[PDB]
Order: C-alpha cells, then structure tokens, then sequence
C-alpha cells in the first residue's frame, strides 16, 4: 500500500515533467538575454553611452557623440529579457534555475555568456566569492534536487569536466599530463559526442566540486597576467552530465549542463565564434543542415543544439562611449536572431 | 514511515499544479474555438458555403453567390483552433478536460456553447446518448479524478445547481415550487456570487447526477414543442461547485465549473449581447465590466474574473441561407483574438 505514495510519487512527478518541459517550450528553448553592468571606480572617468529602456525586455543605446548620431539612424534591440546594472546574480539565476531541472528531467542544456572583452561573461558564469554567478549557483541547487529525488527511487551521479579551446585545439583543464583529445561519436548513441583522453572526475558534494572548479582555474595558469591574448580569446566549456537511474523500474535520465563561459567577441579562433552563432541562426530558421563539425565548438555542443536541446544566452555588455562600437555589435546578433525566430 | 514521503506528495502535486496553471495561462485563459457542422439528411438539398482552410487555426468561408462574394473583399477568420464536420465529441473534450484539472486546483471556468439556433450548442454541451456531450464527460472526468485525490489527503465534495434564464428571470429547473431567486454577494467573499432559494443537491456519482440532469431537462419543459421561441430562447446554466478540504494540513480548495448552454445567437439579447461585451472587455484589459448589466453577466461575474479560465464555442452551419448569420458568428471570434 505504501506502494501507492511511491508508485504515486513516482507518476506526479512523471507528469510535473511534461508539464514542465511544455512551460519550457512555450516559453523558448532559444532565449537570448541582455546584461549591462555597472561602471567601476576605474572607469569613473570613462565617457557612456545613452540607454534608453524601452520597456522591460528592449533596450536603444545611444553615442554620446552628437555628430556621429546623425549617420547612424537607430539602435534599438528587444531579447527575453533585459538586465541592468542593478540586476544582482540572483536575478539572473531566476531565468536558470528552470533549465537546471530540465537537465534532472533529462534533456541538454547550454548557457554561453557572450560578448566584448570587459563585458562580463566571466563575472556572469562564475562570479566571484563575494557574489556568485552561475555555475557556483547551479552546482547548490543541482545537489539540493538531488538530495530530494532519492525519495523517489532515483539515484544521481554528476560527471564533471572541465576544458578550454584555444585555437581549434581541446585542453583538459584537469590535468597538466599534456595529451591528445578528440571529439568523437558516444558508443551506444552516435548522436551524443565523447571526448577522448579528458579527466572526468564524478562529484561529491558542492566542496569535492569547488574544488575542481578551482584546480581547473589554476591549471587554467590564467597567464592573464603577461599578454593575456590567451584566456580572453579562448573559450572555456564546463560540463556536467547528470545521470540518474531508477532501478526496480528501470530506465534511467540523462541530461548535461554545458557552461561555456565563451571567448571576447571584440576585433582586431573567431573560427569558433563565427561557427558558433551560424550554427544557433541555421536551427531558428529550422535549416536543413547544421554545419556542427564546422568548429571544435559547434561539434562539441551539437547534442545540446539539437531538437529538444534548450538554451541560453547572455549578451553582456559595457556601458562605456569608447566600447560603444563594440556593444552595438553584440547586440546586433541578438536582433539577428529574434528577426529567424519570425 | 511515510511523514517523510507522502508529505513529499502533496508537495509534489502542489508544484504540478503551480505549472499546469502556468501553461493554461500561456495557452491562453481565454480560447475561442469554432465548430462547423456536417449537413445531414434533411439538408442534402441546402446550398452550402465554400470553407477554405487555410491552416489548422484558420478558415475563410465564401458565398457560392459568385456575385455577393465578389462584392465583399473577402471572409476570414482564424480560433485557437476549428473543428469541422469529421470532428468528434472526443476531439472537443480533449480542449476542455484541462480546465477541469483547474477547477479542481480552485479556479473558476465556464464553457459557453454559441451560436445561432441550429448550428450546434445544444448537441455540444449536452449531446446525444450515442456521443455524449461536454457535459457529460466532466462529470465522469470530475469523478475519476476526484476518486484519486482522496490518496493525497484531499476529501472533495460536488454541489450541483441547474437553472434556466428567460428574459432576465432565473428559474431553478430541480424544482417545481416557483419561487423567486436573486443573486447577491455572497457572505464569505464580496467578489463571489450566491443565487437565494436555489435548489442545490450535492452529487454523488455519475448516475445521481445523471438522474438530476434529467430531471432538469424535464422541468424545463419548454415551449420548444409549442412555441420554441421559448428554449432556444433562453440560457441554461449549469454550475458544478467543486470543494476539497484537506485536514491534518487545512487549507482548501474552492473551484467551479460553470456548463452554459446559451439562447441562439440571431438578431431575448439583453444577456447574450452583454455577455459579448464583457468577454471583449477583458481581453482589453478594460477598467471596469459591466457584470451587472444583465442576468447572465452577473450570474457568471466570479467566473470570468482574474485567474477564471474561459472556453468559447461558436458552432456555425456549413450553409449558404445561414451564411450572413454565420459570418457574424465569425466576426465575434474575430475581434476577440
Ligand atoms: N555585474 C557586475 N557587477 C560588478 N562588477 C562587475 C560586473 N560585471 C563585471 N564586473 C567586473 O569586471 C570583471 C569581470 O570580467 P568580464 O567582463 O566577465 O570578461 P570578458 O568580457 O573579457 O569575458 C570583474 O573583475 C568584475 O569586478
Ligand atoms: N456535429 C454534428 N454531427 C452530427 N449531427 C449534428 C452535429 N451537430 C449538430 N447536429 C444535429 O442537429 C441537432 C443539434 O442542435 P443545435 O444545432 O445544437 O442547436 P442551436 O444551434 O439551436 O443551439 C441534433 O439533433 C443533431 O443530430
Ligand atoms: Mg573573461
Ligand atoms: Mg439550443
């Protein structure tokens, strides 16, 4: 008899995951979303731009510049959502937080932050140990869903790894031992991709995962210092595969978090970059053919671009004059997008 | 133990019930269908109108008067979603049965069959014994639903009340004691409305109810067979109330179904033309509706409020005769969307 709250429990939250991934379709799948940051003490000095906030999700941003003002006609973009330089991490946790149950749920996600050196993707995805971003977020609440689902007969495993890609050429950021990895098809499912040679530890508990997440950094050997030209033109992939299984029951859950903490978008490899959003256009526009293996990046992420596949992006963004050229392009591909999703 | 599990239950549904309401709101709260009938053996020689279907959401109709459609630009409109001729008792209850889950979750809904006389309502919310109707199905529906429920702590309790509007008069069809009804506020929430000296029985299961349907259905009695300018003239409100209380955690829950069977639709109109009104009304978002301008507006008022879910049917006949009615039926459906 008890079987029927077990039984029972087992078939609410069968439906509570249909109800879910729809909410999730409805609502996108694709979202883009905008995020400008506060100035520092450091740019006190640093000449802005004009931002006018047309509503909750559109944004014109203007050139201070009076002259040039004439030429240029109109600069204004609309996304999910918009945030601005009062919008804590938090905030942008709350348009998270849904995709990280999808992932329990057993579907692929990708969060890219995205946009100009300076602009904040980093600060985005990972944060910092006053205010938290991204990951450090979604590894809490991933541990948290977890814990309670155990009263359901479901029993999680994360898989953790941790790379860079830095001119069409993968770096296990857990390991100095120098190789060579490869992406190549999974064995039981030619749609899923496997990475040859990468160190894929299985998570403990948020610490056991801190840390990697901090070995990753430091082997990072973030010579951001000296001519950074590297880790600001590089990509970083995390990845988390959440495996669940129910045994007495059978079938198991499998979804993956990818957190790609993307290179500067900024001018004078964008090999990459370039590849990366054609890719994200080319399925909007429901194309025929993807060109996935274009690019390590794209050929990586393929399985979590794909059908079901949800993701997000933010667009960040400096609200300094001098970048302006710069910000405007960011945000161009944000309209670029929204003008398929038509 | 269980204290650790089944709590984990209720608090399991609770969060499925959070979401479904969710996509109802994204789906809409407020979805306007279209129902076109198949001709039948008495109509073989009736001249019907030309349905172009332009997507499964879309359908333009057509004067076979090459002469009146060439002198008319057009005639298009586009619902959540059309039914046609093929379609099913089945089909149409697949648009209605979530609205029933919100009803149990304590929303309001109300399901309005429109129309001009012979185009359908009577047949959709009712039915035949062969395909039952809307009705019908939410009863057994409201049962099944209801029988799992108790597994979770919640006791539900269905209160039925039928009635009939004639010209902005309510007549309690369960009783045959003539007396005179109002509708006032009701005492535990100024919102919420209460009909005085209401028959209302508390059904208990498809047959009860079935058996009160009927009956019903006798005391209305209409003029239908001599002078039918009486039942298709007047609007048949039946409201299923549904109450769960879970104790050892309080809390309730309050929802109804409100069933309307409305008068036909051709140019009493006191209520079916308010009725239009305010259901317009709120897709503006409007300031202030008008719910007390007429009987129906008033009855309904807490049905058709915030969260309060609404379906609308506007069945239409597939004829040319019927054709500069029909595209009035349509021009309603229109404007809402
Ligand atoms: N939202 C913000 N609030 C406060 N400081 C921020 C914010 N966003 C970015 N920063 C700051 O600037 C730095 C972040 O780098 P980032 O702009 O993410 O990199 P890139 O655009 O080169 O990938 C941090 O040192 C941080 O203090
Ligand atoms: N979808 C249908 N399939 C078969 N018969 C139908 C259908 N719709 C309507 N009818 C028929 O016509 C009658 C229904 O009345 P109705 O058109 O609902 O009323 P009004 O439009 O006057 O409110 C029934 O006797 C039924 O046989
Ligand atoms: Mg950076
Ligand atoms: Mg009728």
């Amino acid at each position: 008899e008890l079987e029927t709250c077990k039984e029972q429990l087992f078939q609410s939250n069968m439906e509570r995951k249909e109800l879910h991934n729809t909410v999730m379709d409805l609502r996108g799948n694709i979202r883009v979303f905008c995020r400008i940051r506060p100035p520092l003490e450091s740019e006190e000095n640093r000449m802005c731009c004009t931002w006018t906030y047309h509503d909750e999700s559109t944004v014109e941003l203007q050139s201070i510049d009076a002259q040039a003002k004439s030429k240029m006609g109109q600069q204004i973009f609309s996304f999910d959502q918009v945030f601005h330089p009062l919008s804590s991490q938090s905030d942008i946790f709350e348009m998270v937080s849904p995709l990280i149950q999808s992932a329990l749920d057993g579907y692929n996600i990708c969060i890219f932050a995205y946009g100009q050196t300076g602009s904040g993707k980093t600060y985005t995805m990972d944060g910092v140990p006053e205010s938290v971003g991204v990951i450090p977020r979604t590894v809490d609440l991933l541990f948290d869903s977890i814990r309670g689902y155990r009263n359901l007969g479901w029993e999680y495993e994360i898989k953790a790894t941790f790379l860079e890609i830095y001119n069409e050429v993968l770096y296990d950021l857990l390991s100095n031992e120098q190789k060579d990895m490869e992406i190549r098809m999974a064995k039981n499912n030619k749609n899923d991709i496997y990475v040859s040679n990468i160190t894929e530890e299985t998570v403990l508990d948020p610490n056991h995962l801190r840390h990697l997440m901090h070995t990753a950094k430091m082997n990072r050997a973030t010579a951001s210092t000296a001519g950074n030209e590297r880790s600001s033109r590089s990509h970083a992939v995390t990845k988390l595969e959440l495996i669940g299984r129910h045994a007495e029951k059978q079938e198991i859950s499998v979804g993956s978090i990818n957190l790609v903490d993307l290179a500067g978008s900024e001018s004078p490899i964008n090999r990459s970059l370039s590849e990366l959003t054609n890719v994200i256009l080319a399925l909007l526009q429901k194309q025929d053919h993807i060109p996935y293996r274009n690019s390590k990046l794209t050929h990586l992420l393929m399985p979590s671009l794909g059908g079901n596949s949800k993701t997000l992006m933010f667009i960040n963004v400096s609200p300094f004059q001098d970048c302006f050229q710069e910000s405007v392009k960011s945000l161009r591909f944000a309209a670029s997008v929204n003008s398929c999703k038509m």
